[PDB]
């Protein structure tokens, strides 16, 4: 009677299984793909949020091997100048760089009509990848905007999202995206779920999206619901090529905002706890992933993504 | 050995699945049905509780497109005068009105013998729909009272309830109701469950009742267990044509009770927190439903009710 | 690989289903059986605990229609004198009485060798039913003591317990008991479970025991894990003819202990909160059961026990 | 789509089933095996942690019938002198002793290359069993070190670990271990799970490892996730021959550290609550196991391990 498509799993419903291994944490290879034609050295990209990514964080992340997405809450000119500032930026052996030896950078735009001028300025400033972000990637208007952008820029790497289903992933692929970003109500008690009743637990969302996207060689980016480094491992093993994070980098030295002192503690203000330099965070998070790769015998990210197994666990 | 009819699901066991959509939140159509012959403009009706619905709230809700049920804890004459006050009440484009251009209103009576005089006064005051409320709609005495009322008023829209099963819905339909109200121990830790051991999780209760009621074109009204706007969406997708709420409207300006100040805060007394004007509540709750309809591609309430899908989730 | 006999359910895993009913709470018939040859007027008996049952509580409970089990932590002579005091005790239309018009009473003894003198004094004082209590009714020594007692007193009603399985119920029946008492680690976080790892969720324990005991006409008594009146209903619907309670009656006026005042509140000391007269407790607990019987259409206890249905629910 | 090997159970998902019994708690036989050729009198061994086991605790545990593993965080000479101190140590009828009448003792070493000198000193000091401990027993380097040690000391009892799967147990057996130690992310919220995403609920881990190890006569030692004595019972019934504990013995008189007074309480410092003498702990924990053996009719540890049954329970 009730129309239940299936049962859906989140991070806490599963654990990775240890396996025969010739991989040590320090020999694990963290390289992977953001898009069809863009390699990463670590599987982390930063969210296009105005408390997370401007040029300075985008530089610092690229130097550690990820890519940052410059946020769209600023003028066209400011957004293009920040993209440009990352591309011309000149001890960092894992730096994520293009074919021309420049730090990679991404930038976000909205899916509403009228963003053409912004896209054009971003591409002319040398952006490596354009993110069309939306709260509903399976919306026809979003699909339409992606197709228009792919036609106007046939060689531009474009990430479209967010979706949480096989059919949503396929629609984005058919609209021309270079990667599928996944996450609709991915957090266990998030606003979307509470307010709308809509959501898909993220391990199932990633796997369903990856099952389609794998057949085209198109990466899936996991966006949301990550609380601990162990969730990164799980998101990859479910099918994701990398993870997007936001609040985890908000509050770092390199993130926007000014440090202020308030009641004997340090916050960033525009208030979020001060987290020190981005790279210490990356080191701790990637130190968990590397241990997982040791325990699972995953030499490469792709081995974790396509071969590692899970067990299903109870609440207890 | 144990006589278990089936497993039963509540709101928290499920989430709605996002889908291809050409619907924006602001173009979603919230119209639906309360009864077989009564249309609503929004899918909300108010409970016949003495802290929730008298004429003033019933007017204000009807103006926003719902219908209120005037409570029976007052004299026959007072109840009829309040029905009349709504019907003659004269900027509200979504107002819920009858064929004669008057605001719709409902009124409740009990299912005990001896309520004949009350029903007669309510029908003569112009009531649009009579609610026979009971804590057990599958009780023979309730079925009998409904059949007596249907025979005495063959064209009166009558809501009977509450039931929580297919067979209870069918019994009410066979007794002559125009809509089936659903909810027996619908709340996760309610008094009925704790004290009696009886209850049916509401998503399953709605679906089982709707599976019968759909075959007769008879709407199901979901009554109880709603905590957030996202639960409204889920109740509709499970089969309900609209939701009845109570405590959510108690404490509004338009609800009964006098505002009083107590320890620097505003309460309503007859003590419940003051919630401001009813319409702000409706706007927030229907703003969640409209977002859900966007995310699910549901152009109309009936699309959400009959086509949207769920996923089943764990506790974790 | 793991030797799992089955999944087992507790009270919180299930709810009773409402059904067509011609039963009102006040016409529900609460009569039932304690043992094969002893009728009760309500389905409650009191535990043989020294904070719960001596003669005074046993009198008061019998007057309301249950039976109390006088505890064994006192001399033979004192125990026999308390049994006698109940039997000769002379406005209580539901009183539980024997064939001779005397209030019924039970009494407990241990299952160790050497209790013969105690049993003999109790039977000579007129006890209606002997409870051989043990923490493991499937222990051979307990079975042996029951068989010895049945042989020495072929017409004495004997309750043996506790068991939590079909095979344990059958063993007790084959040893000669007149009723099977059920409950091994029945509480969700009890000492037995934590300390020993052993336990059986009580709804499954009752049902498994009843599935055997029904075939011999032998009642099952549910002992433990009851927190609310709704659990009484569930225990009966799972197969139990009545429930034994303990802490629920401890602290009543009629229970042992002296009332004392401590920090502006009343306790019973030998410290447990003062609960007033036993009969108010019985009235509230049986008021829940009667509502359940109305909602389920159960005219009699046996209808609830053998026909009412459950639904299985999640944690959420 | 998602690669889920199976569902996995932890201690809280299961309970032991009571059964016909001729065993009393005081007649239960607690003997078992640590390794293929080493008997224990109780099923407890202590962890090779520097807050848990040095010579003094190892002596005291051996006297109660277990075996302690002297930790490796000290010089070769100190470790060998502590092994020797236990072997020459001279009212304890359950003492665990070798063929020569000396208290048994174990000692740990790491799995890195270069521990040869340490192993040699430990074997020459008379160690009964060598533990090669690792956080990943299915790592090739660990398997290789075990095989090298087995070849150099063909008659030395060697415990290898930790694994959490059938295949990991088989690999360790094929590398030459005398017992398999089990536990990879065995605790419900441990660091390994949170940080790496890897883990196997312990009841399933034990059973899977035992299903392989039983076919070779090789014992499984359960290491981690034990909170209460009831978990010991469950770990044995899942397949384990004994349990290793750590924090449970930390803080005992006999464990390392000096007692200090801090804010009116006693702690051990190197800060952990003071627990008194080891033997009181053993008595309480083995008193739970003995009650379980009574309730399950398990005369011996091997009966609990190979015949006792479980039920599966919900969260509720």
């Amino acid at each position: 009677m009730l129309r239940i498509a299936k049962e859906a799993l989140t991070f806490d419903d599963v654990l990775l299984v240890p396996a025969h291994s010739t991989v040590l944490p320090n020999t694990a290879d963290l390289r992977t793909r953001l898009t069809k034609n863009i390699a990463l050295n670590i599987p982390m990209v930063s969210a296009s949020m105005d408390t997370v990514t401007e040029a300075r964080l985008a530089i610092a992340l690229a130097q550690e091997g990820g890519i940052g997405f410059i946020h769209k809450n600023m003028s066209i000119e400011q957004q293009a100048a920040q993209v440009h500032q990352v591309k011309i930026f000149e001890s960092k052996p894992n730096a994520c760089k293009d074919e021309q030896g420049r730090l990679r950078v991404g930038a976000a735009v909205g899916a509403a009509p009228g963003n053409e001028e912004r896209v054009k300025a971003l591409v002319e400033a040398g952006v490596d990848v354009l993110l069309i972000d939306s709260s509903h990637g399976h919306s026809e208007g979003v699909l339409q905007r992606i197709r228009e952008t792919r036609a106007a820029y046939p060689h531009l790497e474009i990430i479209g999202g967010n979706v949480a289903t096989a059919e949503g992933a396929r629609a984005l692929i058919e609209a021309g995206v270079s990667a599928v970003k996944v996450g609709i109500g991915p957090g266990s008690i998030c606003t979307t779920r509470i307010v709308t009743g809509v959501g898909v637990p993220q391990i199932t969302a990633i796997a369903d999206a990856a099952g389609v996207a794998n057949e085209y060689g198109i990466p899936v980016i996991a966006d949301g619901g990550i609380r601990f480094s162990g969730d990164i491992s799980k998101a990859i093993a479910a099918g994701a090529s990398c993870v997007m994070v936001g609040s985890m980098f908000a509050g770092t030295e390199e993130a926007p905002g000014e440090v202020i002192l308030y009641q004997g503690r340090s916050y960033k203000a525009y208030r979020i706890a001060y987290k020190g330099h981005l790279k210490e965070i990356i080191h701790q998070q990637m130190g968990g992933l590397r241990s997982c790769m040791g325990l699972t015998g995953s030499a490469t990210v792709e081995d974790l993504r396509t071969k590692a197994q899970f067990v299903r666990i109870s609440g207890a």
